[PDB]
C-alpha cells in the first residue's frame, strides 16, 4: 500500500499566477509562502514521513518544498530537482494577463487555446521581456535544441514530465520510498493523469488545489486504491 | 587558478545561546546565525559566484545556511547534496549539556585534556543518556553500518570519517569541472582544510574557521590551493576576521 504525496504551489509575486507565470521563475508571494507553511502544518500534525523529494527548478515550487520540509522537520531528506516537472511554458503568453492575452490574439483565438490539448500558444520570440531571462538561463545550459521550449501544449508538458516519473520516481516508490512531490499545476497534471488514466477532456477539466498535500494510495502496480485525499480541516 | 572552491561554516545555534554542546543534536539557527549566513550570502551575490552543485550535512543548522545563501545568489535550482559525513563533530556524553554542567562533573584537569587533545574522545553516549534515541536512534542514520554510527568522536574520528566523502564524492565533482560549495560545520570543514593545506594536528586545531564567511579556495588541478584561504565580505567584516 504505496503511499505519494503531491502539492502544488500557491500564488506567486504580482499576481504571476494569473499572468501565465510559465517559466519565469516568479517567487511566492507572502500568502503563497503562508499556504505552504499551513501544507506543512497539516502534514506534521498527520504524522507524515518521506525518504526522498522531487520538485522543479523554479523557486516556487523549491521554496514551497523548503516550507514544507521545515514544518515537518525533515530538512535533512534527499531532494532532486528537475526541469521535467517545469510549470508549462507559455509561450508569447507568458507575463500578460487575461485582457492583454485577449486584446492581442482575439477571443476566439484564446478559447481555441484554452480548450486544446494540442495546440501550442505562440512562441516566445527575441522581443518578449522573458525571452532572454529564460532560454539564457544558466540552469538550462544542458538542454538541447528540442527539449529547450519556446512553447508548450499541455501534451507537451505532460510528454516531458512523464520519462521523469517512469525513469526516476517510479523506482523509488517500487523499492518502498515514501515520495513526496512539489511542482506545478500542469507538471502535476501529468502525473494525475498518467495515474488515473484519466482522458485529455477529464485532465483539462482537473484544477488541483494549492497548499494543500495531496495524497495518493497506490497498488503493487502504482494503480491509485481509491480517489486523491487532501489533507487539513 | 583551474578550479574555486567555496566553504561556509553555519552561524550561531539556539544551543549555542545555552552554551550547550550540539554534536549530533540537530540544533536549529538562532536568529542572528540566520541573519550571519544572509550576509555571508549576500556577499557571495555581490561578488558574482555561480555554482554548479552544493553539499551540506543532515543538520539544519548547516542546511538552513545553505538555503540562505542559494537564495540570496538566486541559484535555488542548485542540485543539493546532503551527508552525515559533514556532520558536527559527535561529542558523545557531553551532548546536551552545558559548560557549567560539564565543569561540575568532570572537573578542569579533564575538559583541559578533551580540549587540547586531537584524538581523546569525550565520554560516550550512552542508552540512559537523554539525547541517545533523539540521535542514535533517529531514522536519518537508519543505513549507517554499526561501526559507522559514533557514541562519540575525537576530532580525529570526525576528520577520518568526513575525509572518505570529501575524496570519494566531492573531489570527483571538482575535477569534473564543477564549482562546489560546501556549507557544513566546523570540525567536518576543518578535515578538508586539513587535507587541503597539509596542516599538522596542532595547526589544525588552532584553527577557528569564522562562521557566515564565504571561504574562498583557488585550487590547481591536483586541487592544491595556489594560495591562502580568502575571506568575501566587506572591508570591516573581513578585517573581523583577519
Ligand atoms: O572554558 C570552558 O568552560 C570550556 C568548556 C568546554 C571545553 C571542552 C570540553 C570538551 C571538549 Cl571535547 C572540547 C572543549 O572545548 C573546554 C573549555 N575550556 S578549558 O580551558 O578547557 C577549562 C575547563 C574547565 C575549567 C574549570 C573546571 C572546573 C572548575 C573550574 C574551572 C576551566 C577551564
Ligand atoms: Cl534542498
Amino acid at each position: 500500500a504505496y503511499k505519494l504525496v503531491l502539492i502544488r504551489h500557491g500564488e506567486s509575486a504580482w499576481n504571476l499566477e494569473n499572468r501565465f507565470s510559465g517559466w519565469y521563475d516568479a517567487d511566492l508571494s507572502p500568502a503563497g509562502h503562508e499556504e505552504a507553511k499551513r501544507g506543512g502544518q497539516a502534514l506534521r500534525d498527520a504524522g507524515y514521513e518521506f525518504d526522498i523529494c522531487f520538485t522543479s527548478v523554479q523557486k516556487r515550487a523549491i521554496r514551497t518544498l523548503w516550507t514544507v520540509l521545515d514544518a515537518i522537520d525533515q530538512m535533512w531528506l534527499p531532494v532532486v530537482r528537475t526541469w521535467r516537472l517545469n510549470e508549462r511554458h507559455y509561450g508569447g503568453l507568458t507575463g500578460l494577463n487575461k485582457a492583454e492575452t485577449a486584446a492581442k490574439h482575439g477571443e476566439a483565438q484564446v478559447k481555441i487555446w484554452r480548450r486544446s490539448y494540442d495546440v501550442p500558444p505562440p512562441p516566445m520570440e527575441p522581443d518578449h521581456p522573458f525571452y532572454s531571462n529564460i532560454s539564457k538561463d544558466r540552469r538550462y545550459a544542458d538542454l538541447t535544441e528540442d527539449q529547450l521550449p519556446s512553447c508548450e501544449s499541455l501534451k507537451d508538458t505532460i510528454a516531458r514530465a512523464l520519462p521523469f516519473w517512469n525513469e526516476e520516481i517510479v523506482p523509488q516508490i517500487k523499492e518502498g520510498k515514501r515520495v513526496l512531490i512539489a511542482a506545478h499545476g500542469n507538471s502535476l497534471r501529468g502525473i494525475v493523469k498518467h495515474l488515473e488514466g484519466l482522458s485529455e477532456e477529464a485532465i483539462m477539466e482537473l484544477n488541483l488545489p494549492t497548499g494543500i498535500p495531496i495524497v495518493y494510495e497506490l497498488d503493487k502496480n502504482l494503480k491509485p486504491i481509491k480517489p486523491m485525499q487532501f489533507l487539513g480541516d
